[PDB]
């Protein structure tokens, strides 16, 4: 089914990730992780306090496809375990979707936040205007290897 993710998605907001390599998203898949630069943990750390979700978009450069998607459950911290990742704070999430999606399914989904331009362009960090974001996550195969029973309890 699919209200427990719409349910998850409700009044959320929606960031897109833009990753130089497969390598530091499989970090993240594996460990529920995300670390960024700068401007980004701060916009980020800010959404996480007024938004009852915060949801990453993953893509990695050139791939044409999104890797998935996650909802943030913390803000940035520091002095954690160290995470190997291929060259600030770290972001735990949690994920919704591990499975792929193509540029090419999503060419209807355009973004106000960014001109309107469709939802794959966009700089590391993007905010995604609510409905297109909506209907982006919805578009992703279902992961049925993920129970949203215990990422509700955490809203
Ligand atoms: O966001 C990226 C970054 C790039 C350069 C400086 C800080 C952060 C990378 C780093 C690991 C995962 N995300
Ligand atoms: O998407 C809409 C929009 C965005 C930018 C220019 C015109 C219209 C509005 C924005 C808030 C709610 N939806």
């Amino acid at each position: 089914g699919t209200s427990k993710l719409k349910y998850v998605l409700q009044d959320a907001r929606f960031f897109l990730i833009k990753s130089n390599n497969h390598e530091n998203v499989s970090l993240a898949k594996a460990k529920g992780v995300w670390s960024t630069l700068p401007v980004n943990e701060k916009k980020l750390n800010l959404a996480f306090r007024s938004a009852r979700s915060v949801i990453l978009i993953f893509s990695v450069r050139e791939s044409g496809k999104f890797q998935g998607f996650a909802r943030l459950s913390s803000e940035s911290h520091h002095g954690g375990s160290p995470i190997h990742w291929v060259l600030g704070g770290v972001f735990k999430i949690d994920w919704i979707c591990r499975r792929e999606l193509p540029f090419t399914k999503s060419a209807h989904l355009t973004n106000p936040w960014n001109e309107h331009k469709p939802v794959k362009i966009g700089r590391d960090g993007q905010e995604i205007e609510l409905e297109c974001g909506t209907q982006l996550c919805l578009l992703f195969p279902p992961d049925e290897s993920i129970d949203l029973y215990q990422v509700i309890h955490k809203m």
